[PDB]
């Protein structure tokens, strides 16, 4: 079998992308953050504290004839942000783009933190990561593309992210219309749950590609690019006016500059981000200091190659009995 649904981002600048999911029977369809650096499905439901829901829309498993409490299971996951959520566990049919698991675990939320409950367009997360980090006790659970492995006609997933556009998710095959050149597959460590990779360097601009290893994840849930702070203060002295500041807790850039492109390397492969992928706007409305989308991961723990890297290629998330990932341009 296979899946193929469209994955939308949720304003003008992809600040998240949503990706419509069936969940129950008859079907509930709820637009979902497909995230390859968690491994929880979880949702707004009948059960969410009622002030916590603004706007999204709810699973109702009292409505679903397929649906079955998963006695006594309980989750609760803390994202790195300080965004969190917790409930209790039902069972059910879900389904993404035209490919059906039954009996996946679908994490009701009981609990939301107030940036889900601002966030109107997303009515949960899907994660994609490895079973591993599932956060469902006593019993782990399997992700929907654990799920789905055996039965799909290669044990793989694609990514293939839109700037300022739709894209798409596909299940269990390699659209080859959907790329230029070769596919550089590259290895992968799945020791923290993660899509956990080696990139061979980078270039600023038009400049010379500087060979060094940078590990980190492919993380369809960060939005930006995090790096290590040489990498990120190289970048940024391209930008005139560019700085580090305290009050937005990052890199901003003047909104009348243009941005350098930014290239990272797959194995001898490199993609090329162009400079617009890293502009995120004005800090606030009205401002002339726009947000930028390389930032220091010096705080975080580990590197993390978020949309605005992944939305410059298409990549594969290859769940073979040895895990890799590829990359391609488009
Ligand atoms: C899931 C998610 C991510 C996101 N990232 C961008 C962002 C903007 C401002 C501050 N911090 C992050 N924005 C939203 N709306 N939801
Ligand atoms: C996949 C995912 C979603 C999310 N949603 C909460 C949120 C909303 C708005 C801005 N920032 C965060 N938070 C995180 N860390 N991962
Ligand atoms: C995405 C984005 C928005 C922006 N807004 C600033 C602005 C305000 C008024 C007229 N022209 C520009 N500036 C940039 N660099 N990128
Ligand atoms: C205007 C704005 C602020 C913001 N703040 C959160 C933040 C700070 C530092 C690094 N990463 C995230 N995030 C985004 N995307 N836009």
């Amino acid at each position: 079998s296979t899946g193929s649904a469209t994955t939308t981002p949720i304003d003008s600048l992809d600040d998240a992308y949503i990706t419509p999911v069936q969940i129950g029977t008859p079907a509930q369809t709820l637009n979902l953050d497909f995230d390859t650096g968690s491994s929880d499905l979880w949702v707004f439901s009948s059960e969410t504290t009622a002030s916590e829901v603004d706007g999204q829309t709810i699973y109702t498993p009292s409505k679903s004839t397929t649906a079955k409490l998963l006695s006594g299971a309980t989750w609760s996951i803390s994202y790195g942000d300080g965004s969190s959520s917790s409930g209790d566990v039902y069972t059910d049919t879900v389904s993404v783009g035209g490919l059906t698991v039954t009996g996946q675990a679908v994490e009701s939320a009981k609990k939301v933190s107030s940036s889900f409950t601002e966030d109107s367009t997303i009515d949960g997360l899907l994660g994609l990561a490895f079973s591993t980090l599932n956060t469902v006790s006593p019993t782990q659970q399997k992700t929907f593309f654990d799920n789905a492995k055996a039965s799909l006609d290669s044990p793989v997933f694609t990514a293939d992210l839109g700037y300022h556009a739709p894209g798409t998710y596909n299940f269990g095959f390699i659209d080859t219309t959907a790329y230029t050149g070769s596919i550089t597959y590259t290895a992968v460590s799945t020791k923290q749950g993660f899509w956990e990779w080696t990139s061979t360097g980078y270039a600023v601009g038009s400049g010379t590609f500087k060979s060094t290893s940078i590990d980190g994840i492919a993380d369809t849930g960060t939005t930006l690019l995090y790096l290590p702070a040489t990498v990120v203060s190289a970048y940024w002295a391209q930008v005139s006016g560019a700085k580090s500041s305290s009050s937005v807790g990052g890199y901003v850039f003047p909104c009348s500059a243009t941005l350098p492109s930014f290239t990272f390397g797959v194995g001898s492969a490199r993609i090329v981000i162009p400079g617009d992928y890293i502009d995120f706007g004005p800090i606030s409305t009205g401002s002339s200091s726009c947000f930028g989308g390389i930032q220091s991961s010096a705080g975080i723990g580990i590197n993390i190659f978020g949309d605005v890297a992944l939305k410059a290629a298409f990549v594969v998330f290859n769940g073979a009995t040895t895990p890799t990932l590829g990359f391609a341009s488009k």
